[PDB]
């Protein structure tokens, strides 16, 4: 049971390289199997998920090597099933319907239920097939799509935003004989980056990044090379390490522009930041950041996903600032780890209020949340004296080597196995 | 079209007959398909989606026929599926689903489009089948229900409170093996009807009316006769048509434990009411009603299908009263007309706050809601003058001849045809 | 800082006698200074809190004793002025404001200024209190009240459900002129019992424990005994703690009423329960407990107080139950912790799914919310081994003597002082 | 009762100069009171809410004065209260509290209310008084500002975000001593724009735009010339105008920036937009707009106040496209209007479902909301034959003049009597 253990203080500096998206990397890695040509899927991150489903793409009968790029050959997809064993470790499993479908004819994937009805994610996949002319049917722990020929395009209005189902219609409708217009569709830099991915072998698609998404079906998608967007969440998660710290980093193999909100953010606590085409750079010229005042919401907005990360940037600020979930309900669990460290807060309904200080002191602390995990690995940095974090798998699986990046910023961090 | 002209100002008075729920006949109709023997189900009103429900099932093969009642003999249904010119004027068709699979092994019904992803009411009952073990299929514009022998007991979780989902579960469980439990049930006063039509037939249900439906599977459901409960909502019209114009109205076949809520509502206005196994009387003593403080909300509490009418309540009481709703959104169609007619009202998101006035004025009005519809042609009763309600349509369907009960109370109404 | 140490897995069953409601207790206690008549509070709990109001009865004037019964004499109330030092601990101090001005036409407590403007909660008070006729002022830290005369009673219209503003304007309403209408007051069995101790004094009050209170003002109340009604919290965290481990146990001087939705709970976990006049029994016959699903919300509904106790339950019970939190959020920090001691669950928005084991294990646990914190020792009398649970003031503070009734229950428990 | 009679189709095209800001230049003009010297605001429009306003400032002692601009000099500001008289007419008026109590110690606004606490809008603003140490004296029907000396810098956190109570709080912080930061402050353009204001008089404002508002107390405020912004949603209108009748369009004394989502709105829409730092021109070259998906949501996103419009937009422009009103209630209460015109479309909970027509046609139509009434009078113009527009007076109160700027246009418009 891995463990991190930091020396405090130190301060974040220097560089760092962005790796990829996994949330670009996985619906890209799904959307390959459309391909009839040999597919180069490049900034590809090392991490479990990217592992579940390259054994399950060779299981469908493709060919599949990996490194800093993974290699995919749709050429010779034999098999069209999704077992149990691997759509039960991993939800994006869910995204080979479609392209089985579309391509093929046929698809099968494990059904992992006993739940709520009128609950199952799944649901808007399914749907969102069935509107494109796939045969749908719910048997032996399956759900199974097919058609005779092709898919029919048809205008699918979407009655709740899902990145998943967007996913789905699209790639689905990219084979689809005709039109489809997808109303309602997630915003996300990942669906932009899957659909350019998929613009890429041949597929006439548009609106993306939009609330409408038309694609213009086309016979066949051909192969080449394709490079996954950054990580716009461990960006700002690096971007928040030297912001805390009174430290100055340059964010190498970035995209600016997937990150507007935070850099406004950023701004406000008083950070001085630069942007290139590909980069960005973050000085706080030894100043202390300026609390700040926080509401998560759709992209573009705030994103969730960087809350933890903001709520630790006002805890060691200057003055107090409130963050607010706009969105979603318990994302502060993790504070009361916090708390034992020195940090003044007071979670408030919704809200979390913000009572900076001066220096945080080591202790043990333990958070299942990715986030709120790798905030804390943040705040050990700058406390004072020794941090523990425990139950880092968590973060593994959503940050490549993270150790290893925060030891070139100059952390006294220390990857410790088995206790 | 066929349109209402009502000559105000008249005080309504007397005495009228309570019809049969169009909404509890509807899955009882349904759930007759589960009798192995004749079946007479009194009380039911003279309403289109009843002739519909009627064209449904002898298109199954069924042997049906109607006057005050309907009869049923379900003893030779060869036909397994519902058409799509019959599930489109009538998306209560869905009923026919569960029953069908349940006691003759398959069932198909028709489906239209529009409903979005996410969004379809079907979704609900599609899912409480696959968990009662149906195969489920979704070709053709079809849903489609299969099973291999009996269906299976399940504990099923809704997510959300369906009053058709909780009426399809409910029946497919009668015949399934082993026990079902519905978490989450619908309460509605139709849903306890046709539980007990259920147990009639020599079902096992308990928790009817509750959150929590259980059904012990029975090898075979008999025969009988089963008299429809009263209409509540239409109960409360004829009340309120009375408590709007200083008269006593008494209610026959009524069934005053189905309008608690309504009840003690309008007493506030300050009307005496008084009730017995079967009737409720309501006086005004000539007194004008007074404004009351409604919010709409789940069976047993205020029902949203008596918002429209309290509305025109409060628009001719004593004082300023707000009537809030958390059902459906849009329900405030009526205000603008009553407003038309001389009623001061103001809209906030989700409410209407209400400034009661001693008299309204004729006017020529019409809403597509069945229920602001009844609405605008009580105004037209105590409004001042000549009164004309459009496309009266939508109140027939709901409506058992209502011009025919106004009459009897002292009203000033007539049907118009040409237009 | 008390530490409580649990020997577990030790079955409770047996007797336990429930405590008065502090939070009727409250309210009622400083409704006394309506009384010109000496009076008699019975069975009135010893909390922190009551001291707390004794104390600041005491500053006012009224002669204040003790034990099972609390004695009031406030026929001289002589001063006027609730300070800093005597309310920084309580916010039921508020409660003093109403009472004040109603019969001596001026009164001011301290207000602690932290609240975000907006959720204020005082805000309710302040607004009935002026819709009574009060003047009104927010100055030095105080809420000041004062009148010329009576208040005169009103219409007045709840924008939110207020336990607290409910109480505010239903004692002051007991001496103002004329008729005082509450509508949307809140509904607490605590509330019904304020009103009964109201009436009792000679007051005029009607609606209590529906949505519509009215209040018709007197001239004086006098005195009179009172008992204050049965914890209902206490009593199904009790009842929660035998039907987790197996136990029989009879609660003594309970209230059945008061516990529709978590009697009907417990039944559906499998539970043998009968009632009596002031006696509620629950026998689990030696078997573990069924997964329940619960929504809680406003009463009579379920109970958010019972919230963290049915989840313990579900988390040992025999399959998967959900919780659902509709009242408040960040209501979940119960979960890690019992996470910890072998449980098994996923917390999805306002929602937890649980997945029951059979057995729990020994743990360092802390819960700073009252009913997670009693939830943690239950969990603790059944875990194998040795739990402690860290910060049990809070207990303290609303439970009487916890740890004795749980000892004659069977409990292997001990109070660690100072660590 | 003024009519808008409208003969169509008629191509909008020309240009069209953009009026001032209604609700920034009100929040001016009350700011304004700070001012020790005699200012000039420019870009003021002749609307009923400002001659309430300069009334209201002369009845305060304020020698005012108006054309393109209002001059006001607020250096002898005598009678601190506003009369029941003038307020009754104007909700903004509760902005003459903040400056009076700033600036002079002393302020008192009359309140009408009917009932019902909690709520209130004027809540908010007395609460933030409150903050800055201002006493507050309140009895129905009234409230009162007071402060001995000047306000004191507070650390205000806004539960709610509230445009009135932004302007109010940011406004009497400006003559506060010390720091006064608002979290969660309204960012409307208009807030941008009065924040500017305060600035050019010697105020000292950051963060105005974003979540966090900042004030550095200064000793007082000078005089000078300022200019209210254009109106954003009145070029919104004059856009979609054009857009909708397939002409070209150039929009004088425009403010681009205050327009991101609606100008990319338009660009879905297929229409070719230009902008410079002060116009914004549209052109359809003749052809039909694109149906397009829209999302309103809080600032900057798609303005709720631009919805009407879009509506219309969808319902003749080529195929289908749904609206969502993702905060507000019953939004579309027009669509009726526009379907007796001859639109195609379906009023789902929260959305619209547009078919776009190719002809419209003249009829009676009426809506009490400005915008929704607005895109009447745009319908009107682009159907065919008579359309005749009552209550335009609601137009009246937001539109400078539209009549005169839509018949410049080539509207065939004219002010009727009677139908």
């Amino acid at each position: 049971m891995d463990k991190f253990r930091v020396q405090g203080p130190t301060r974040l500096q220097g560089e760092v390289t962005i790796s990829g998206a996994k949330n670009a990397a996985l619906p890209i890695l799904f959307a390959a199997l459309l391909a009839e040509e040999p597919v180069e899927i490049q900034n590809v991150p090392k991490l479990k998920d990217i592992d579940t489903t390259m054994k399950l793409l060779t299981q469908l009968g493709t060919k599949v090597e990996r490194x800093g790029s993974v290699w995919i050959d749709a050429s010779n997809v034999n098999n069209f099933s999704a077992p149990y064993d691997l759509v039960k470790t991993m939800r994006a499993s869910i995204w080979a319907l479609g392209p089985l479908v579309a391509r093929f004819g046929q698809g099968q994937v494990s059904l992992p239920g006993g739940d709520a009805i009128g609950a199952r994610p799944v649901d808007l996949h399914i749907f969102g097939l069935e509107k494109l002319g796939a045969e749908i049917k719910l048997e032996e722990g399956y759900v199974k799509a097919s058609v005779n020929g092709r898919l029919k395009g048809a205008h699918i209005v979407m009655d709740k935003v899902s990145v998943g189902a967007t996913v789905t219609i699209m790639s689905a409708a990219t084979l689809a004989e005709g039109t489809t217009i997808i109303e309602n569709a997630a915003r996300e830099p990942e669906i932009v980056d899957t659909a350019n991915f998929l613009v890429a072998l041949g597929a006439k698609i548009s609106g993306q990044g939009t609330d409408r998404i038309t694609i213009e079906g086309v016979e066949r998608l051909g192969g080449g090379v394709y490079r996954v967007l950054p990580d716009r969440i461990e960006t700002g998660t690096f971007l928040v390490a030297a912001a805390i710290s009174g430290g100055k980093i340059v964010c190498r193999n970035a995209q600016p522009d997937t990150l507007d909100a935070v850099l406004a953010k950023l701004r406000e606590a008083g950070a001085d930041i630069e942007t290139g085409e590909d980069w960005i750079s973050l000085d706080m010229h030894g100043k202390r950041p300026k609390a700040v005042t926080v509401r998560t919401a759709p992209h573009p907005a705030f994103p969730t996903d960087m809350q933890a990360q903001f709520t630790l940037l006002n805890l060691v600020a200057e003055g107090t600032g409130v963050i607010t979930e706009t969105i979603f309900e318990n994302r502060f669990m993790h504070v009361p780890e916090l708390i034992r460290m020195g940090a003044h807060a007071e979670i408030e309904s919704n809200t979390v209020i913000c009572h900076g200080v001066e220096k945080l002191s080591g202790a043990q602390v333990m958070a299942t949340d990715l986030r709120a995990s790798a905030s804390l690995v943040l705040a050990g940095c700058i406390a004072e004296g020794t941090t523990v974090v425990d139950r880092i798998y968590h973060i593994d699986r959503g940050y490549e080597r993270i150790e290893d990046k925060l030891r070139a910023l100059g952390a006294n961090i220390e990857r410790v196995k088995g206790e």
